[PDB]
């Protein structure tokens, strides 16, 4: 039994987005989230996954590292979020 | 009537990681994330509760926040001077 | 027997906005419209009041020198508006 | 048919500025705003009415907003060749 | 029997867009088909018609002459698309 | 299933080009357009269809979309991992 975990991918761009998702469903037993688009200069989309803490350590670095050949990432970051309500912190148009 | 605490970050990455951080005490209510964008892709996240919590849950979000991007905005409003479902914009969540 | 009047504080975000609007409402006898969204570079937030050419001035004033503190105030603006109709000249979702 | 004016300025408070100078005359009726973004924040005031009216209205919008703000674009266009709907974008208030 | 051809005029701001519009279907038998806000640095609106392609060519050459007095054009483009499904290439929300 | 394939561009005229010349060939889908933003005011073309029907069309539609405007990314999945559906965004036209 492990503990639950938020993954994130933010890239200048979808293209890049999308590589860096279809790279983390790959790399790890990670469920895809979804996309959140927030624009503003670089037009930013973010990449969400779930699942074990090492799955979304490896696929975050594996999504990052594939995205970095097709775009610009901005941001890479892993939350340990707990057992139950893992997805009451995200945003609710997902 | 609640106090009123604000972390506005460029991304959303920086909103979710002082979302997840704010939120760590039971006493803090996430009421929602705003998206506003320009140069910085503009992300504000709105919590309440009693004035001392949403004091501790604010300064934990803009430290946490800061070590994922840049905060832009940090902010307690300890009595809003109307209900605050008045002092908000509409869409909030 | 006053004049009604139209007030206004633009901000480069949410946060500034926010503790502008608590500093017009709690500063006169004003109140709030709304908010409304234009993002674009710098990512504008405006809160429009309502109220005496009186009371108005002096919320604008006071919500500016407060959103100036929190973050960075683009624009403060005083329309003094007719009797009848104040509100015609705003755009319909606020 | 009836003639199309515009004033376009970086910001909504520069915007309102000008709609309330240009429907100051009777014989002028506020079209609505169109928010366009970018690194102005720009918005657009349109108005409508007769050409001599018109041509008053956005001379006085543009004289109002640039006393608030920034005067993006300035433009009269007295015979719009289809109808102002047609030539309208479908969003306008 | 000509070929079918879409005409586009991509402005920064609709002040620009509409006097390009209006230009477009005053100087060829050219349908307006309409507008594109696109935002992001220096809010973009592209004014897309329909037509034979030389009334298209003469269409969007006068459009962005006159755009170009109101405003800055930041493209103008003319593709002579098929006989059939003239706008299955364009963006649903038009 | 499907490969995937995209064209991000600076702008929606040269979008609109790189699709059209991607759709040019008879075994290649376009899946539709996404409006994203920022300092490019960027839009992607997505199509779908066989390897090398799509490898093809991308290098078409950057071909082409390069001539109007300034291209951001091309990009080919030859094998997305998850259904492609499941991959894409939700609002996709």
């Amino acid at each position: 039994h492990q503990q639950e975990a938020l993954g994130m991918v933010e890239t200048k761009g979808l293209t890049a987005a999308i590589e860096a998702a279809d790279a983390m469903v790959a790399s790890a037993n990670v469920m895809l989230v979804g996309y959140e688009k927030i624009g503003g200069s670089g037009g930013l989309v973010t990449v969400i996954v779930r699942g074990d803490v090492g799955a979304v350590k490896a696929a975050t670095d594996a999504g990052a590292a594939a995205a970095r050949n097709v775009g610009e990432v901005k941001a890479v970051h892993v939350i340990p979020r707990p057992h139950t309500d893992v997805e009451k912190i995200l945003p609710k148009g997902i």
